[PDB]
């Protein structure tokens, strides 16, 4: 397991524009296009992102290209953020993947707002951090995914992604 395989499990792979868990137009491996409710605005975002006139469908290779860009972007957003960088640096490689996963799903700003959780992770109080991470809109709206990410932070293992 690694961050790409982990997010591929959590986000799936769909080659046609679809609505994510929040109702927002998305494509590929969890690539958010727009929060606009207009499908035409989502198709324009897709065409800009891929560099061609797509009308809403992409190839697997194109989905994987956006995914590489999005993982890179989540890591660089962590390292550019004064709240997230020190936490990332303090973690082992498995827990770093969990933090990348959360930033991929909810964005740099969203995760950096989890101050109490981030502090417990920096302190390596893993069970306390896990309890605290579950007290969130995130957990309530995507509980199975959040449980997998939280088990990853609690244990520093990939056990929640095994048999997936
Ligand atoms: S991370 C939120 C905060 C905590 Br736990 C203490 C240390 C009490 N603070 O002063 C805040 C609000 C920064």
């Amino acid at each position: 397991m690694n961050i790409f395989e982990m997010l591929r499990i959590d986000e799936g792979l769909r080659l046609k524009i679809y609505k994510d868990t929040e109702g927002y137009y998305t494509i590929g491996i969890g690539h958010l296009l727009t929060k606009s409710p207009s499908l035409n605005a989502a198709k324009s975002e897709l065409d800009k992102a891929i560099g061609r006139n797509t009308n809403g469908v992409i190839t697997k290779d194109e989905a994987e290209k956006l995914f590489n860009q999005d993982v890179d972007a989540a890591v660089r957003g962590i390292l550019r953020n004064a709240k997230l960088k020190p936490v990332y640096d303090s973690l082992d490689a498995v827990r770093r993947a969990a933090l990348i996963n959360m930033v991929f799903q909810m964005g740099e700003t969203g995760v950096a707002g989890f101050c109490n959780s981030l502090r417990m992770l920096q302190q390596k109080r893993w069970d306390e951090a896990a309890v605290n991470l579950a007290k969130s809109r995130w957990y309530n709206q995507t509980p199975n995914r959040a449980k997998r990410v939280i088990t990853t932070f609690r244990t520093g293992t990939w056990d929640a992604y095994k048999n997936l």
